[PDB]
Parts: C-alpha cells; structure tokens; sequence
C-alpha cells in the first residue's frame, strides 16, 4: 500500500519500491527486508521528513521498529555507508 523511493550514492538514478504494508505502520524493517540483495547492516538510512520547527529535513532512523517519515504521502530515502 506504500511506495518508497530511495537514493544510492553510486547510482545515476533513484530506485522506487512498493511495500504491501500501509503508509502508517510501515517501519524500517519492512523497508530493509525488501533490500535482500544489499548489505543492509553497512548503511545508515535517512528519510526526508517535515520537522515542525525547521521544516524540511533529512531524519536519520536506526531502529527496525521505527515508523518511516512520510513527506506528502511519499517516503523518500537516502542510503549511506558507516
């Protein structure tokens, strides 16, 4: 029910995936499990979100059970190595 586009440092273009789960209740784990071909543990994972005080920001999220920020119905992410 929910589509996250994500960016890689070493890719000309962003990827776009859809997860079964709903826009809420969708969590870092969901996203991670859809990336079986990638070495997930080596990455950091930032998500575009709206902070009520500073506006648009790239929020880092590290807990598998953390809901993912949605920017206008859309989850937008950046993967980075440690």
């Amino acid at each position: 029910d929910t589509k996250i586009i994500y960016h890689m440092d070493e890719e000309e273009t962003p990827d776009l995936v859809k997860l079964p789960v709903a826009p809420e209740r969708v969590t870092l784990a969901d996203f991670k499990n859809v990336l079986s071909n990638r070495p997930v543990h080596a990455y950091k994972f930032f998500f575009k979100s709206m902070d009520q005080d500073f506006g648009v920001v790239k929020e880092e999220i590290f807990d598998d059970n953390a809901k993912l920020p949605c920017f206008n119905g859309r989850v937008v992410s950046w993967l980075v190595l440690a």
